[PDB]
């Protein structure tokens, strides 16, 4: 079952085919030229369409000919356009595509549309309500994104010239801020066209569209089914289980404690837990955090840290948030090499594990805003280990499952790297920080017993014995830099408010923040 | 039909007589210890207790013959306990009344309650849950306080014991944060009862809880209607309207310009107009107030005033809340007197109209707080004119729906003294006005478009080229010391926040105030 690959000039042809060998189905390459003879000898299930420096309409432009577009639809062959391909697509199937309004370059977020996902789309007025432009356009419910986490999807953009007159009887499927026509999909003859480029590394559902795409439509029959595994690069490693040692920064995250599960397992005696109480942590998890580690795993050598006196005294007078994280990042590199430096191990042999993910190293890669980020430490030059570097979320919630290992740990939400310290707005002091957490620990108390927490992708609180304002941060998160707030049922709501104002001393105002990302963001500061 | 009122040694004695002499009821006085038979030969269809020094469980404390009152319940004569009189009624049919835990002297908002009422305490670990306490007392739903606005009475306190065991089948009905079981009352002996005192000036819904008792319950005959009226302090100044002068700061609120409509019919020529525009307004009311009242008052002499360049010069740099009260309010004394000192006419023959309230005067009787009052401005002595005195604001209503006045100036929520400058947080400047009207007119634009502006008390935004932070703001308002916060939809609230953080500049978040008063206030500075 070879999928047929088109060339067009794309500068990410290779990465068209790089994903194809990643998922493991074979693959030919002919360019955008070949004659029908060619491809008809050849058993081919699939097709697709590359993007190119040209215009689509500009003349000796690469184009395809008549009769060998004729030829996939009648042999029932799945079309999947890219970029240039997309536009291609158009053109031949009395589609009109012209120059843009406005370009689209690097990291971008696009909408899957459902008549659901209709109301979640703000730039209406961009090319004005939201029912009333796209009843131009059809719609249906949900296939080539069968099995994906949320309605938005990290992408790459490279273009000038988008859509402008969908085809013949085609659905719009997906939208961005600068191209409302992005994606498109033909029911008929089982077409599917794509504005983005899904090849590239920073499209983070790339390789689940090209596995939908050739299997669960194109129907090849698998062959290969193991390929890429969390247990590959571990496997790997085991090779040197004897030579070097292996540090890790335990902070407390899932994505810390099951990477540290599986190695020490393998480094039973040479791998060294480090833990560090920066004092910016929520209630209680100077010592919760510590305890579980060490009660769940007994045989794992763990150091816990106090620096929160050198974190207080070295953030006095600092509110600024940017010379707060700046701060806390050079401090935390301080903290945790001193505490490598009291194990006396061979520098030049040792590893640093970083449970780091997929959608981690682009949210590092595509430099967007790195406010609320949550994986911010990622003299001493280490070989860095991240074995979960091509690994989802999602992923390691399966993982920690088949380690008997709690919920409560799985659904933890993501605390971020400088702590608490950009939720105390302006100076900071160990007085503030005591009345915040109490009132951060009500809240999350609260979601818990009312059962809320779960269907949050982060929840938190801000203080703005004097009494302050608190403000309440509850967000669905979709992509790293976009996401909404969730709507918090008011009787529940009321409670909380309710048993703040009357048990914390401190605080004479509630806050809810009501607004969403964009504009705004998660963390204030 | 004479009701029989008992005297217990209450200081407050005479109110009670005076209430009823407001309200037009034949009266006759009577002590705690008559003998039957002077009030057997006598017509009476009501009975009335009142409040004491005196301890009602204490040695030689003043009470009632057995035999007197089985006199009552078989003639059907409804009784009506006070303070003292309640603590009587229930030693008396089988009740415990001991000392309170915490005394209560003063202004004191108390809560009517049904099954429904009862999420609406907060203070039920004063003496640990809602239903978890009100279980074991009864309730219903809903004579006594037939046509009440809502379901909470600011009432005056003076006592230090409390009732502690609800006499034999009685009904709970209210209660206040230092006294759960305050009022009750017997549907089968029809007897009502109550701790704090009604008769008092400082008791907003006094006459009320009279008139229906009398009237409704105790069934008098009436013999007299008319009584006091808004028109009868009117009628009484046409004696002058030639001898003097009248002035009014015309503001623009319901209680100035519908004070000023009559004020203007008795007055053709000697009555003057004052519109200050302090700048503190909100968007186009320092053109559209001013239009509208010389469009619905042609022949009203008004004279318009631009000191918002006084107010802006003098209120920089301070941003202390007491002070920019303390500003504006010396600083509107002058402006008018200035106004006064245009229009040459004689200061020692002139009346100052002010379009006041009965719940306007004892918010300023009662000193409690007034950071959320709307009447702020209540070296020339003037004759002052306040013909509401004794009137409601539901009363004003009527009387402008009856001057074919719009229902724009009906609906138009009560905005207070000090304006937008409590609503500017720190340092105040034309930038931020600007800044801050442009979201709170959008925020109240919408609130008409969707139609929740009538079902909300009060409404409005506070500002927190640089980008600020918005707070909106939207209560129920119970008491001029107690209310909610408006509950909006979250598809008609997430428009609006969709619609400010895109069309305004100058603002990245959004914040709703999800506070409730006490502890909080409607207004922040
Ligand atoms: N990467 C691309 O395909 C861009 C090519 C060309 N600029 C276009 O408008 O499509
Ligand atoms: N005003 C009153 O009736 C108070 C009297 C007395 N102190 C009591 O506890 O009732």
């Amino acid at each position: 079952d070879k999928i047929l690959v088109l060339n067009f000039g794309s500068q990410y042809f290779h990465l068209i085919v790089k994903r194809l060998n990643n998922i493991k189905i074979f693959s030919e390459t002919k360019d955008y030229g070949v004659e029908l003879k060619d491809i008809k000898d050849m058993n081919i299930k699939g097709v697709i369409l590359s993007g190119g420096p040209y215009s689509v309409t500009e003349a000796g432009s690469p184009h395809l000919k008549k009769e060998v577009f004729e030829y996939f639809l009648e042999k029932k062959i799945p079309i999947f356009g890219i970029a240039y391909g997309m536009q291609e697509i158009a053109v031949q199937m009395n589609g009109e595509v012209k120059k843009s309004k406005t370009s689209e370059y690097g990291c971008t977020d696009v909408n899957i549309l459902r008549n659901d996902n209709i109301n979640n789309i703000t730039y209406c007025r961009n090319f004005s309500s939201a029912m009333d432009l796209y009843s131009n356009y059809k719609l249906m419910n949900e296939c080539l994104f069968e099995n994906i986490k949320s309605d938005i999807t990290t992408v790459w953009m490279n273009h000038n010239d988008e859509v402008t007159k969908i085809p013949e009887n085609f659905y719009l499927v997906s939208s961005s801020e600068n191209c409302l026509i992005c994606s498109i999909y033909n029911k008929e003859y089982n077409i599917y066209g794509v504005q983005y480029h899904p090849e590239v590394y920073e499209s983070l559902d790339g390789e689940l569209m090209f596995y939908n795409f050739a299997y669960n439509i194109c129907k090849c029959k698998k062959q290969f089914d193991p390929i890429r595994y969390h247990e590959l690069e571990l496997k790997n490693i085991e090779k040197y289980k004897h030579d070097h040692y292996v540090i890790a920064a335990m902070s407390g995250g899932i994505d810390s404690t099951v990477a540290a599960a599986y190695t020490h397992k393998i480094f039973k005696e040479r791998f060294f837990g480090i833990f560090i109480d920066n004092g910016l942590l929520r209630k209680n998890e100077a010592e919760n955090v510590y305890t579980f580690l060490k009660s769940t795993f007994p045989d794992m050598n763990i150091t816990k840290i106090d620096a929160s006196e050198n974190f207080l005294s070295n953030l006095q007078g600092v509110t600024d948030p940017e010379q707060k994280r700046k701060i806390i990042g050079k401090l935390f590199i301080e903290e945790f090499e001193k505490a490598v430096n009291n194990i006396d191990i061979d520098i030049n042999k040792t590893f640093l594990l970083q449970g780091t993910l997929y959608p981690d190293i682009i949210e590092s890669k595509c430099s967007k805003n790195l406010s609320d980020t949550i994986k911010t430490h990622h003299n001493l030059k280490f070989k860095l280990f991240e074995p979960f570097k091509y690994l989802f979320k999602d992923d390691v919630k399966t993982l920690s499952r088949e380690l008997n290992l709690p919920e409560e740990i799985t659904n933890r939400h993501p605390f971020p790297g400088p702590g608490l310290a950009i939720r105390v707005i302006g100076e900071i002091n160990k007085h503030k920080l005591n009345i915040l957490r109490e009132v951060d620990d009500i809240f999350i108390n609260d979601l818990k017993q009312y059962g809320l927490y779960n269907q949050i992708s982060q929840a938190f609180a801000v203080l703005l014995s004097y009494d302050y304002v608190c403000v309440l941060r509850a967000v669905k998160t979709s992509s790293f830099m976009t996401a909404n707030w969730y709507q918090i049922p008011y009787d529940i709501l009321d409670k909380i408010t309710t048993r703040i104002l009357s048990e914390v001393k401190g605080v004479n105002r509630i806050l809810y923040d009501v607004s969403s990302k964009p504009p705004a963001t998660i963390e204030f500061e």
